[PDB]
DNA sequence: CCGACCACGCATCAGC
DNA sequence: GCTGATGCGA
DNA sequence: GTCGG
């Protein structure tokens, strides 16, 4: 209430921005301002007043005037009504649809999930999947039902070999009461960066109990599919969801599973500090820093709580991670 | 003024 | 056939 | 689009 029509305004945007003029950078810019806008305790009243926010510039204070003023703007409104952008812009909601695939489709007179439905032959496998789960794929996932399909994960997981470790990230392990999708990352003491169908055979369990559906994509290290959670005799049937399944070297496990658990801006944040301290921190490792800014070999990782020591801060708590 | 910004593995395409 | 680029959604 | 070297 205090900001929703500006920080709605600006998601707009940066959706057209990514899906139909193609410009990953300003999507990012408009989201970047829609953020710090809406983490604002006051309801603007000027450009002015929110240009002084970091991300918001001249031209956004500009669209903020004019949305203040006017309550609308003028070219969101227009690109509303334009048949071509707005058809681009809602055909990349189908997984496997980016702004080039559904650019193509509008162009070849293809603009509806019902026109999508009657052209099959034009989907590759990614979106066929994505057209059969176009409104199971936007719905959320309860934190209850995210614990009832880990409790399925780590059953199967553990049944094909005790020895894989597995942890289910994303906002889900900082707590949040829902989630979008599940993403499991996965390790075994037999597979470290140096020596070595590890992700095969637990993909594969889960299909054998009925919990994995479809595959969007599966290779050597990183699986992405659907699952669903099974129903109950005559209860309604649960929506199909979004899973990825990522086999980590069990070197590199630690610092996956803190990259993969966030928040992004907590991971900025850790970054930056490692920095200060002479560590430099990514996805795989921590490596030390010479005086000259060159980086060592990685340091040993056993746990989350080494990366902390490493670079000196006390280990908190995922839900305690939200920056 | 003008470049950074920018998860990377897998599916599929463009080219040889 | 293979190699590298591109699209895509992480 | 915004920031900043
Ligand atoms: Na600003
Ligand atoms: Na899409
Ligand atoms: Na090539």
């Amino acid at each position: 209430t205090l900001n929703g029509g500006i920080t709605d305004m600006l998601t707009e945007l940066a959706n057209f921005e990514k899906n139909v003029s193609q410009a990953i950078h300003k999507y990012n810019a408009y989201r970047k301002a829609a953020s710090v806008i809406a983490k604002y305790p006051h309801k603007i009243k000027s450009g002015a007043e929110a240009k002084k926010l970091p991300g918001v510039g001249t031209k956004i204070a500009e669209k903020i005037d004019e949305f203040l003023a006017t309550g609308k703007l003028r070219k969101l409104e227009k690109i509303r009504q334009d048949d071509t952008s707005s058809s681009i812009n809602f055909l990349t909601r189908v997984s496997g649809i980016g702004p080039s695939a559904a650019r193509k489709f509008v162009d070849e007179g293809i603009k509806t999930l019902e026109d999508l439905r009657k052209n099959e032959d034009k989907l590759n496998h990614h979106q066929r999947i994505g057209l059969k789960y176009f409104g199971d794929f936007e719905k959320r996932i309860p934190r209850e039902e995210m614990l009832q399909m880990q409790d399925i994960v780590l059953n199967e997981v553990k049944k094909v070999d005790s020895e894989y470790i597995a942890t289910v990230c994303g906002s889900f392990r900082r707590g949040a009461e829902s989630s979008g999708d599940m993403d499991v990352l996965l390790t075994h003491p037999s597979f470290t960066s140096e020596s070595t169908k590890l992700l095969h055979q637990v993909v594969e369990q889960l299909q054998k109990v009925h919990f994995i559906t479809d595959t969007l994509s599966k290779g050597e290290t990183k699986f992405m599919g659907v699952c669903q959670l099974p129903s109950k005799n005559d209860e309604k049937e649960y929506p199909h969801r979004r899973i990825d399944i990522r086999l980590i070297p069990k070197d590199q496990y630690y610092c996956g599973v803190l990259y993969f658990t966030g928040s992004d801006i907590f991971n900025k944040n850790m970054r930056a500090h490692a920095l200060e301290k002479g560590f430099t921190i990514n996805e795989y490792t921590i490596r030390p820093l010479g005086v000259t800014g060159v980086a060592g070999e990685p340091l040993p990782v056993d746990s989350e709580k080494d990366i902390f020591d490493y670079i000196q801060w006390k280990y908190r708590e995922p839900k305690d991670r939200s920056e």
